[PDB]
This record gives structure tokens, sequence and C-alpha cells, in this order.
């Protein structure tokens, strides 16, 4: 069967368009583990707050979106294991001066992605003046730069990722990132590809393909 495998619209450096192509870490480790597993699949481009409804629906098999392993979501989905471990951090304008950890986050306006962790977490944590929430997180880090809102925040690694290659010199972090959390490729529930795919990547990770990819995106070795 052709897999039908929902992928976010821009979640560098997991899923991001490089000129007419698709290309990340998430795509990576998705093309070796269906290789070992010998499945052919399509990759279909949709919005993070889709993925899980579409899971649910069984209107995709499997969504590569640097998925946060959640014991509230694993009531409506399934996870493989973690490929990942993450966190969160705040970015802010190059300018600021103010804004100096997570905590200073209180009574600010910050921007978020729609559907994310990251607005729970902020929900959990925070007692914020405002949540502005974007369906990408491209548009949230626009609203940052354009000084529309005080602060963003989303995963650690897309933060860091734009703040040293498209944002380098306009934003940067602000305090420390809180780490913690793990990534795992989504399914719907019950899906019988998870022990498969557990599999391959138990066996890229023991024999060195998970650590090429992992050099290839993240430069050292280790939503």
């Amino acid at each position: 069967k052709e897999l039908v495998v929902g992928t976010d619209t821009s979640f560098m450096p997991f899923e991001f368009k490089q000129g007419d192509k698709y290309v990340g870490f998430d795509l990576d480790l998705w093309a070796e583990i269906a290789k070992g597993a010998g499945w052919t699949y399509k990759i279909q481009p949709m919005d993070f707050a889709g993925l899980i409804p579409a899971l649910q629906t069984q209107n995709i098999d499997v969504a590569l979106s640097g998925m946060t392993i959640k014991e509230e979501r694993r009531k409506a989905i399934d996870f493989s294991d973690p490929y990942y471990d993450s966190g969160l951090a705040a970015m802010v304008q190059a300018n600021n001066t103010t804004i100096k950890s997570i905590d200073d986050l209180n009574g600010k306006v910050i921007a978020a992605k729609t559907g994310t962790a990251t607005i729970d977490w902020i929900k959990a944590h925070l007692k914020p003046k405002e949540i502005r929430q974007f369906p990408n997180i491209d548009q949230a880090y626009l609203a940052l730069e354009a000084g529309r809102v005080d602060a963003a925040m989303h995963d650690t690694p897309n933060v860091l990722f734009f703040v040293n290659n498209e944002g380098k010199g306009r934003v940067k972090v602000a305090g420390a990132p809180v780490s913690g959390d793990k990534y795992g490729i989504g399914f719907p529930k019950g899906s019988p590809l998870v022990a498969k795919v557990n599999a391959e990547l138990a066996r890229m990770k023991a024999d060195g393909r998970y650590a090429k990819i992992y050099k290839k995106w993240f430069g050292s070795e280790p939503q």
C-alpha cells in the first residue's frame, strides 16, 4: 500500500521548503525507515493543526512534524519510540533589553503557532497578556520582527535555527530553553505500522544511520 504521510507545511529543520522540494531531518529519517521496511509513500504537506485530526479519521497513515509525545495525545493517536530530545525557547527582537528569562513573558504578548504544544505550555506555566496565534510559525516570527508582539515561543531547535539563519541579527533567544520534551512519528490509533517503524529506528540508532542523519542537520553528533 502507498502510504500517505502528512507532513508539516513548515518546521525547520525537520520539514521545510527548499526551492521546489521539501527537505529536512524528519524527511531523511522517514525515507530511511521506509526504505528498510520496503514501503512506498507520498508526502502531503499540511498545517500542523490538521495532522492529529487527519490521523484520527485515518485520512493520513503517518504524521511527520517533530510531534511532541504527550500522554493526552496518546488518547487519540499512537506514537513511535522517541527519535529526538527537544524543548521550548523564547525569541525576542535583537533590540530587546527587557525580557531576560521566560518568566519575563508574564504580562506580555507572545506569538505562537495554533494547535501546537507551545500554547498548552504557555497556558500551564505563564500568565501572558495575550497569546497571538498563527497557523504557521513563520508568521509568528514575522509579527515579532515587525514589532507587533513582545516575543515568540516555539520548539528550541526551530527557534535556534531561525536565529542562526534567516533571523541572524534581527532576533535572538531570550533566557534559557526549557528542555525535557521528546518527538515521535504519529500514527492512527491501533496502526500496525508502529511496531515495524520502531524496529527500523532501533536499527538505525544501533548502526550509525541515525547519527549520520543527525550530524547532517544538527552539525554535532548526538510541536
